[PDB]
């Protein structure tokens, strides 16, 4: 007959924006083996209005701002009064959900099969069959206190050209502009990004039209941040990954890709956002090809009680699965909410690491090969010094994360 | 000319006569002198051969010379930088990696580049003869490793041996766990014992430790035979430890430093003064556990050298550090000190060791990418700030040599090319 399978549109009704929330309605409820095509939308739009935003009804009601009023006011998840702006910018991404999955319990964990990835095409008539993302050199990333051109202060916003049929596989830049201060709908100026989606006025900015031309940079279409509400707080800082998920910022999870989550509060709480259209291994300069995407899942939940003798057995971190290769996701603190006390969502930007970041996953790697592939510590230990593959996710997101790699073809199975 | 006739192309076997153990050194007489566009094929050995010498030495004339330890003497008693009259022996374990050469280039000058195209590898086979068509490696869970202090099982304080037996004749792709086994306290030919693997090449006396079979099993380790250990002399120092990679190469400890492999050198002191070692089998990226499969390799290379005037307009425009080339790459070595000697001053040999940080050696690659955009790919450092977000990817190369490592990954197809 009929699977059940919910459509979720990015409106100003189905996202939050730079939060998790465990205390959040859910746009939906649905069972485990459901599916949903669920439309997001990046926080980068505003960067040019006219490419990612006009003409687009689910982005002009998510980004409309004028002076009369905001449709959707928190931007994070600081003071609604914070002189930035509502939310203070303390979280960065749109995340529509959230999705509740029925009885799913904390203990359990979720297994979210990405399906297929579509570009979310421009609504701009020159550009039928494109779609444009932004990479904006930023304030955060991993770049900005070693810039050796002057000015060596400065962030910069590149435009890049998509293919929103897939035709062609690689991007195109478009222009870059070094941003100038923004004076927002309400006031505020913001010299620079520290707020997201304020409208750039074009006014106002220069376009170098003719940026990193004829290279060739491959589509890798992913989501940024995808995961469930933790407990620790009713409101969490979108920026920082951690066991619950969140902006892990790993090119892999994008179509074919099957994540894993462990389920901290009931009814999971899945949200999905930052869509990426490529990005390198480290993010580098702060973000990736920020560029909206609409995503087809499937939702399974796992019972704690059925855990045990499968790849899934105590796992407390975001475990990616591909055809062919297991994904360990580790991070400066694997819990950093727990780990880093009361004040960890400030605290957690002082205290990045790649060293820790590689311990994690050293830790997760060895729990993974001792837990679920019946190898002692030595065994474990041996494997993934000779057959592990260990790689820099991101060190832009506080909480840095390093991703281990293991090929499925070489294990016997169970 | 049109006449046929010879090349050269050296062949230095493995032996005492021919390698230095654990250390470089700008003052050592070269083993050869060869010109722009010679050919060498030189054997290299695993310094982990005495883990079994049943195995790696025992009936191998090379190894035997090189491993060579009575109660009166070593053939090789060297093993790294340090004092002769080290507590450990000779050399101090500062430095581990056996390494064949040194190779002269003539007329290479400071300033200049040395390409060096690894052109063929083959295993060093076994001459046990109850095992004709294998090699063997040792990848040993050492004290310097980086789950050292983490183990959860007791003793939660070891060091595990895992022997690998690997097909000599490449027909197999793949590795086999053969045992392992924990280490216990070592008495050398000379009295020294050794508790923990502080000093390379002490023969493991196979009555004193505990060997477990089947080991891994039913798990098929690929296989990507590289030199760990590979570069020239630098001018910073006269003797110089084997284990921290950095400008000048070294101990680099990259997986895809093999066969199809071209590697780019600054020249720091004339001649160049090139040597190879630390064969692996394989290795994954991060080199967790302190080692590889240690394994004996012999390798065939080609010796370019690019003169400093003749670097511009290249990718070697003002090359400071080890470059690998592949058929469709570019890898460029990023460590926590670019250049470690001279930027760690006087004591920069022991506190390197100190001082390791992969947020460090990030911020090296950052660099170091920035340089070859931006002066070899005619971008800005804007464009090239965006591009290494999106189109580049950083790797962990090895957490466990003091200067440690991570490496940038870029697809040359991706570029238009110079015009
Ligand atoms: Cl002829
Ligand atoms: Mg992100
Ligand atoms: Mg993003
Ligand atoms: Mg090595
Ligand atoms: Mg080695």
């Amino acid at each position: 007959g009929h699977a059940t399978h919910y459509y979720i549109p990015a409106s100003d009704k189905t996202v939050s924006w730079g939060f998790f929330s465990k205390s959040l309605k859910p746009v939906v409820e649905l069972e485990s083996g459901d599916f949903a095509t669920i439309e997001t939308l990046t926080h980068h739009s505003n960067d040019d209005a006219s490419l990612m935003v006009k003409g687009d009804p689910g982005a002009e009601s998510v980004f409309y701002w004028d002076s009369k009023r905001k449709n959707v006011d928190r931007r994070g998840m600081g003071p609604m009064d914070h002189k930035l702006g509502a939310g203070g910018g303390m979280g960065v991404h749109i995340l529509t959900g959230p999705v509740a999955i029925k009885g799913a319990e904390p203990g359990d964990v979720l297994e979210v099969r990405i399906v297929d990835v579509a570009l979310r095409p421009s609504a701009n008539p020159e550009f039928k069959g494109k779609t444009f993302g932004s990479n904006v050199a930023a304030n955060w990333g991993f770049h900005y206190n070693e810039l050796i051109e002057e000015p060596k202060k400065r962030e910069v916003v590149t435009i890049y050209e998509l293919d929103a049929t897939g035709e062609r596989n690689w991007a195109r830049a478009f222009y870059n502009y070094r941003w100038t201060p923004q004076k927002d709908p309400f006031g505020v100026v913001h010299p620079i990004v520290d707020y997201p989606g304020v409208p750039v006025d074009h006014s106002t900015i220069s376009k170098n039209y003719n940026v990193l031309k004829n290279i060739r940079v491959p589509v890798r279409p992913h989501f940024g941040t995808m995961g469930l509400a933790p407990k620790e707080a009713d409101l969490v800082n979108s920026v920082p990954p951690s066991h619950f998920g969140g902006n892990i910022d790993n090119w892999r999870i994008g179509k074919g890709a099957t994540m894993y989550y462990p389920v901290s509060v009931a009814g999971g709480l899945f949200s999905v956002g930052d869509p990426h259209a490529s990005q390198g291994d480290s993010e580098m300069c702060g973000t990736a090809i920020e560029c909206s995407l609409t995503g087809t899942f499937q939702f399974i939940l796992h019972k704690k009680a059925d855990l045990p003798g499968t790849p899934l057995a105590d796992l407390q971190y975001p475990l990616l699965e591909t055809q062919d290769e297991w994904v360990l996701h580790g991070f400066s603190y694997a819990n950093y909410l727990a780990e880093l006390g009361p004040d960890a969502q400030n605290s957690i930007f002082s205290k990045s690491s790649l060293d820790l970041a590689l311990k994690d996953a050293f830790r997760k790697m060895r729990h993974f090969l001792m837990q679920t592939q019946n190898l002692t510590e030595d065994e474990a230990v041996s494997l993934m010094s000779i057959g592990v593959d260990f790689g820099i996710t991101q060190v832009v997101d506080g909480n840095w994360g390093v991703h281990a790699v293991v090929k499925k073809g070489i294990f016997p199975g169970r």
